[PDB]
C-alpha cells in the first residue's frame, strides 16, 4: 500500500504521485495523478467507523454529494474502499483538484469588484440548487469554496447538511451550535436551530462582506461575542423585529442591551459598489423572515450581468433521508459507494 506521513493510503495502482495536502475531520487529505482520466486529482480518506456522528456526517455528505450533479458544486468523481464490509476500515473520497480555496485567496489577494461579482453570482447559483433540492448546506465559509486556476466556483463539504425543516427551527436561547462561528446567522443565539434557508443567505452575506474587505465582519471570540458582533454594525433590531421573536429570554436579553446605531455599510466599504452593498444589506438583515431568498439575491442589480434563471438549474429531485447505531451506518455507507467498485 502507498504510504504517506508514515500512515496508510491506498488509493490502489489507479492513483499514484500523492503529496500531502492537509487533514480533514475524518482523516488526511492529499493530490494524486489518475492514470485513467490523465490529471491529478484531491483524495480525502475518512475512517468514521468507530462512531456513529461520523457515520452519519459521512453517509449524509456522500448521499448529498452522490445524487446532485451542478457545476457549482463540487463532485465526487471515485470512491476508493476494500470488496468486503470486514475489510473496509477507511473511505477514500475524489474529486477534481481544485487550485486553492477562497480562504487562502483571500489572505493575499486583492478581490476586483469584477472577481468579487463573479463569486457571488457562483455561490448563489450552486446555493439555487442545494435551496430547490430542499437542502441546507449549513457550514457555507471561504474554506468551503474551491476555485480553479479560471475561477470556476465549487461549493464543498456536505458534513453539517440538513433537509430543510422550517417548522421545527425553535429553540431556547444559548442553544449550542455546530457550524463555524463567524458565518452563524443571529437568530442561532436566540431561538434558531439552523433549519431554514435563511441560514445559508446569512453565511453568504458574511462571505461577500469578507470578500470586499480581506477580512471576517464578524469575527466573533466566542459564542454569545458573535452576537454582539452583529449588533455592532446591525445596530439594536427594531421594535417590530424583537416582537418576532416570542421566547422571553431571547427577546429580554436583546431589550437589556444599551442601544446601538447601525454602521453605514459604505462607512465600512468605502471602495465598494453600491449596489454589492445594496445585496448585502438584503442578505445581512438581522430578521431572518424578512431577510432575501436565493432566488431574488440572483435577480438583484448586483448580479445583472450573469443572471440567467433558464442557466440557473434546480434539483429534478428534492432530499429524503441520528438514531442509527454504526453498524447499520457503516452498512449504509457500504451499499452507498457499491458503484464505484470495479465490477
Ligand atoms: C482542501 C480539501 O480538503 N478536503 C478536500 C477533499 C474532500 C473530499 C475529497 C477530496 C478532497 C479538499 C480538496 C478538494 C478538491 N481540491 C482541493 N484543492 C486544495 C486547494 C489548494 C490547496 O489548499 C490544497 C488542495 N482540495
Amino acid at each position: 500500500p502507498e504510504m504517506v506521513r508514515g500512515q496508510v493510503f491506498d488509493v490502489g495502482p489507479r492513483y499514484t504521485n500523492l503529496s500531502y495536502i492537509g487533514e480533514g475531520a475524518y482523516g488526511m487529505v492529499c493530490s494524486a495523478y489518475d492514470n485513467v482520466n490523465k490529471v491529478r486529482v484531491a483524495i480525502k480518506k475518512i475512517s468514521p467507523f468507530e462512531h456513529q456522528t461520523y457515520c452519519q456526517r459521512t453517509l449524509r455528505e456522500i448521499k448529498i454529494l452522490l445524487r446532485f450533479r451542478h457545476e457549482n458544486i463540487i463532485g465526487i468523481n471515485d470512491i476508493i474502499r476494500a470488496p468486503t464490509i470486514e475489510q473496509m476500515k477507511d473511505v477514500y473520497i475524489v474529486q477534481d483538484l481544485m487550485e486553492t480555496d477562497l480562504y487562502k485567496l483571500l489572505k493575499t489577494q486583492h478581490l476586483s469588484n469584477d472577481h468579487i461579482c463573479y463569486f457571488l453570482y457562483q455561490i448563489l447559483r450552486g446555493l439555487k440548487y442545494i435551496h430547490s433540492a430542499n437542502v441546507l448546506h449549513r457550514d457555507l465559509k471561504p474554506s468551503n469554496l474551491l476555485l480553479n486556476t479560471t475561477c470556476d466556483l465549487k461549493i464543498c463539504d456536505f458534513g453539517l447538511a440538513r433537509v430543510a425543516d422550517p417548522d421545527h427551527d425553535h429553540t431556547g436561547f444559548l442553544t449550542e451550535y455546530v457550524a463555524t462561528r463567524w458565518y452563524r446567522a443571529p437568530e442561532i443565539m436566540l431561538n434558531s436551530k439552523g433549519y431554514t434557508k435563511s441560514i445559508d443567505i446569512w453565511s453568504v452575506g458574511c462571505i461577500l462582506a469578507e470578500m470586499l474587505s480581506n477580512r471576517p465582519i464578524f469575527p466573533g471570540k466566542h459564542y454569545l461575542d458573535q452576537l454582539n458582533h452583529i449588533l455592532g454594525i446591525l445596530g439594536s433590531p427594531s421594535q417590530e423585529d424583537l416582537n418576532c421573536i416570542i421566547n422571553l429570554k431571547a427577546r429580554n436579553y436583546l431589550l437589556s442591551l444599551p442601544h446601538k446605531n447601525k454602521v453605514p455599510w459604505n462607512r465600512l466599504f468605502p471602495n465598494a459598489d453600491s449596489k454589492a452593498l445594496d445585496l448585502l444589506d438584503k442578505m445581512l438583515t438581522f430578521n431572518p423572515h424578512k431577510r432575501i431568498e436565493v432566488e431574488q439575491a440572483l435577480a438583484h442589480p448586483y448580479l445583472e450581468q450573469y443572471y440567467d434563471p433558464s442557466d440557473e438549474p434546480i434539483a429534478e429531485a428534492p432530499f429524503k433521508f441520528d438514531d442509527l447505531p454504526k453498524e447499520k451506518l457503516k452498512e449504509l455507507i457500504f451499499e452507498e459507494t457499491a458503484r464505484f467498485q470495479p465490477g
